């Protein structure tokens, strides 16, 4: 006898387990057990993953319901799970989206300057360098501070919460609540602070005093700050870090991108397609009985949408394991999700990575791992897969 198949399969973000392709071929929707002991349907094909993400009856918001089968414990108040729904009901959607485009005046130039300076410092200190702690994360953090309109120097203090905030835990985390309340007070301070007049927090401070928003709660305005900072920094830092690994391990692609950098955006779209930064399937709770492939999912059940099941599905991406820059369907991956909850920071995340990669290839064209790739230490029980340190030489 064996126990019901457990998720997640592996914390390694440099390779996909052979088990995924076998699941997808034999059972593209199938029952698994999550770290909390709940059962769930794991969906691993492109077609079923898209079907679930496009059908709002598989609810993101209902995942936070008391007594529901859980992927993991809430690290936020239950209402914050419906964050985008709350933003839209407040009439704040267009304003938040407008504040987070990579196309703000001088934002891209800021990213480039920041990436270059980080790299100069690494080059000056001498190899080995940690491309995670001293490149990708400081880059993601600096970008988000500029986007929020908050002081660059406040970035490290906010960043400190993230190794706990984005944990994927069987049980509630006391530190997540301490950090959450603390970060919420920080952002409430920012809304009151007269020096903060640019970016997202600048915009939110003005809308807050605008009579058309006078019934929007102060808790929502602060929440938007914390969540958009947290989600943005964790997602871009993790993506860029694991994309640098995929790049470092393909010196041919790396030379091609070094030599023809106009290919970097197509390069990034392939790195997004193949990325394993999301550690768990995207969770949804069935609010009706709904046929998914051979399975009738029952109202009240938990479904997990496995991004790399879709993104490595050979029926949709032939030779899925190869980065190929001339695919006919390059942005059709699910790295940013799909449907109602499609990532609102997608353009920002694309530009963060394009610029970081461009700067890396220019400054460090001989970049290579300074340790055998098995020596990378993969963070466990976390909503992202990332190496604790990314040691490189050049
Ligand atoms: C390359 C970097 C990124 C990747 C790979 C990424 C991935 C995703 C994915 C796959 C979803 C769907 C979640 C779901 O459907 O359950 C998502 C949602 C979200 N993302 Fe991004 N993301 C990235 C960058 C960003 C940035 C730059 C921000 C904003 C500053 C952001 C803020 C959000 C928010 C607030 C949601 C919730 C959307 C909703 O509930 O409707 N992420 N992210
Ligand atoms: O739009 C969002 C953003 C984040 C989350 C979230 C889920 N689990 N943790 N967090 C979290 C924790 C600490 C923090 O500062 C920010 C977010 C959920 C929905």
């Amino acid at each position: 006898a064996t126990v019901l198949l457990e998720v997640p399969f592996s914390a390694r973000g440099d390779r996909i387990p052979d088990a995924v392709a076998e699941l997808r071929t034999r059972e593209p929707i199938r029952k698994v057990r999550t770290i909390t002991g709940a059962e769930a349907w794991l969906v691993s094909s492109y077609a079923l993953c898209t079907q679930v993400l496009e059908d709002r009856r598989f609810s993101m918001k209902e995942t936070a319901a008391a007594g529901a089968p859980r992927l993991n414990a809430l690290t936020v108040p239950p209402e914050v799970v419906n964050n985008m729904g709350n933003i839209a009901d407040a009439g704040l959607r267009k304003a938040v989206m407008k504040a987070i485009t990579p196309k703000a005046p001088g934002l891209e130039q800021f990213l480039r300057d920041t990436a270059n300076s980080l790299l100069d410092n690494l080059i000056t200190e001498g190899a080995p360098a940690d491309l995670r702690n001293d490149f990708a994360d400081p880059l993601a953090t600096a970008l988000h501070c500029k986007v929020l309109g908050i002081p660059q120097e406040d970035g490290p203090k906010l960043f400190r919460s993230l190794s706990i905030a984005f944990m994927s835990s069987a049980d509630p985390i006391p530190a997540a609540k301490i950090n959450w309340d603390r970060d919420i007070e920080y952002m409430a301070g920012i809304l009151e602070n007269p020096n903060i007049t640019t970016g997202l927090m600048g915009e939110l401070s003005r809308l807050r005093k605008d009579p058309a928003y006078s019934h929007v709660s102060d808790e929502l305005f602060a929440t938007i700050g914390v969540t958009f900072f947290g989600a943005g920094v964790i997602s871009t830092g993790s993506f860029l870090t694991t994309a640098l690994i995929s790049l470092i391990q393909r010196p041919q692609l790396r030379n091609l991108l070094h030599e023809k950098p106009e290919l970097i955006p197509a390069g990034v779209e392939e790195l997004l397609r193949i990325n394993l930064s999301f550690a768990d399937g995207l969770p949804r709770l069935a609010t009706a009985d709904i046929q998914v492939g051979d399975v009738l999912v029952r109202k009240g059940e938990l479904v997990l949408v496995l991004l790399e099941g879709a993104n490595f599905d050979p029926e949709h991406f032939p030779n899925p394991g190869s980065i190929e820059l001339d695919r006919p369907n390059p942005t059709s991956h699910l790295a940013f999700g799909r449907g109602q909850h499609f990532c609102p920071g997608s353009a920002l995340g694309r530009r963060h990575a394009q610029i970081g990669i461009e700067a890396l290839l220019k400054k460090m064209p001989g970049v290579d791992l300074a340790v055998p790739i098995d020596q990378l230490v993969w963070r466990t029980r976390f909503q992202r897969r990332i190496p604790e340190r990314l040691p490189v030489l050049w």
